[PDB]
């Protein structure tokens, strides 16, 4: 292909990485911040003050006992008036009747909390959802739209093999639609046409998960230290740009993540910038348009999104049909961020062409494919459990 890649391990003044020390307090840093100023827009604050959480519901035996469920309201200031998100917490009963602490799998969901499983408790949410969500009416929820995308969050199955299960829905934080920014978190936090590097939807919604993680630090039931942070499609750009941001998550998993998340955009193939930018002008820094037909230009590419997660333990997968994503982009760039893990004595896939299907490849740094379209499924959630279960943070040291 015709393009070629910023190396991560040169600075940006020319001289070489030669040490984890110059990698996490010099080089992390301007890696940061070129994501910030010319891709995902400028991150401005991390925790507000004032932060409030309110457990609205709790239930000690949900899902025929299996789990206790929480809801919480995380408030971004103490005024009753202030913005917030609602998260939902499964905890499995297991480990809380033998008084441990469950590590925590935690990702935005797209059409509610109430999406995520059928159970009727679940609070349904009261804010503007797309057409695109299953059983809506006039872009609210509906009771229909109960347990609309179970499939892709097989709770059972994750609460079983010992982790709790936290999501909020990214509208709480952005709406995803292309006004949604004027309705955000990002509208609350004098003029009125957001700056070249003001943030966008990505960052905000990045922004919400650090701020569950918050909250996950002050709940008993789980330990905080262990949390894998996840993503489908858009919201996997979320859960890179969030991980690497914030290197309090254990874990990160980008689930076809694609243009702005996983794969190479100096690589032409699939979405490109000025499509991604055209289609969702909310999602990126408007300093990202720059860029639009001018891949070239990019001072960055994403091999350094993924580098940044570094040493934490990493997983990138693709869907073998998902031309749009760019798979081989996808998994180009975790070769090309590989050097970085190494440095740190980790391994990534050890092949240099893309791994057959459902084989997946890599130490800490991990990458599979699987056959079929874009979607999150079974076979990917029962490679993510097999990842964590190896390489996410231990309850001892
Ligand atoms: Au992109
Ligand atoms: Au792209
Ligand atoms: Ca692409
Ligand atoms: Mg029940
Ligand atoms: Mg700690």
């Amino acid at each position: 292909s015709a393009y070629t890649l910023p190396d991560p391990l040169v600075g940006a003044d020319g001289t070489r990485v030669h040490d984890r020390a110059t990698w996490q307090h010099r080089r992390r840093p301007e890696l940061l911040q070129l994501f910030a100023r010319e891709v995902y827009g400028r991150t401005p604050l991390g925790r507000p003050e004032g932060m409030v959480f309110k457990v609205t519901t709790m239930e000690h035996a949900a899902l025929g006992g299996a789990a206790t469920r929480k809801e919480v309201t995380v408030r971004f200031g103490r005024d009753p008036n202030a913005p917030s998100m609602q998260l939902l917490l499964y905890v499995p009963n297991a480990v809380i009747a033998r008084a441990e602490r469950a590590p925590v799998f935690l990702g935005l969901n797209f059409y509610g909390n109430h999406t995520v499983h059928t159970d009727p408790a679940i609070a349904l949410s009261a804010r503007w959802i797309p057409a695109e969500a299953p059983n809506g009416a006039n872009h609210r929820a509906t009771e229909a739209a109960r347990g609309s995308d179970a499939q892709k969050w097989p709770v059972e199955q994750i609460l079983a093999r010992g982790y709790a299960v936290a999501t909020v829905y990214c509208g709480d934080l952005c709406p995803d639609r292309p006004d949604g920014l004027n309705a955000s978190v990002a509208s609350w936090l004098a003029g009125d046409q957001r700056a070249p590097d003001a943030w966008g939807a990505i960052g905000v919604w990045a922004w919400g998960l650090s701020r569950a993680l918050d909250y996950l630090e002050t709940d008993p039931l789980v330990d905080a230290s262990r949390v894998a942070v996840h993503g489908h499609s858009r919201l996997g750009k979320a859960a890179l740009w969030a991980g690497a941001q914030d290197d309090r998550f254990a874990l990160v998993i980008s689930n076809e993540s694609g243009c702005g998340g996983a794969a190479l955009s100096k690589r032409i193939h699939g979405e490109t910038v000025a499509r991604i930018n055209t289609v969702f002008p909310h999602w990126f820094a408007r300093n990202f348009r720059r860029y639009d037909d001018h891949e070239e230009a990019l001072p960055v590419d994403q091999h350094e999104l993924l580098a940044l997660v570094a040493p934490r333990p990493l997983y990138v997968a693709s869907a073998e049909d998902d031309d749009w994503a760019d798979p081989r982009g996808e998994f180009l760039a975790v070769k090309a961020a590989e050097p970085v893990f190494r440095l740190f004595g980790q391994t990534g896939p050890s092949g240099e062409d893309v791994p057959r299907v459902n084989e997946p490849s890599g130490g800490a740094l991990r990458y599979h494919i699987r056959p079929g379209p874009h979607g999150m499924t079974a076979q990917d959630w029962a490679f993510y459990l097999a990842f964590a279960d190896e390489w996410l943070k231990s309850a001892l040291p």
